[PDB]
């Protein structure tokens, strides 16, 4: 019930196209961008769909065989909108310092 509603209010703000960081349970903070927000077939409510910088994530952009977005294997994820935040996320690399 709480968590329903901490999620449909997390997702309010998310938006396709949005750079993001992921933040799972003790994982490690990872960065991408939103490719889906919304319903699914494989469980009720809402589910973001991450296209990450590194192959940190477990899907190609499909899952159970239906394809909700493209990505390269490993580079897609789908969490719930309370492990999101969006905002000016850039990419975490360094070319030369």
């Amino acid at each position: 019930n709480e968590s329903d509603k901490l999620n449909e209010e997390a997702a309010k703000n998310i938006m396709v196209g949005n750079r993001c960081e992921v933040t799972v349970g003790a994982q490690m903070a990872r960065r991408g961008e939103v490719a889906y927000v919304g319903a699914t077939k494989f469980k009720e409510g809402v589910w973001v769909g991450v296209k990450y910088d590194e192959p940190v994530g477990k899907n190609d952009g499909s899952v159970a065989g239906v394809r909700y977005f493209d990505c390269d294997p490993k580079y897609g994820g789908f969490v719930r909108p309370v492990d999101v935040k969006v905002g000016d996320f850039p990419e975490l690399s360094i070319d030369e310092i």
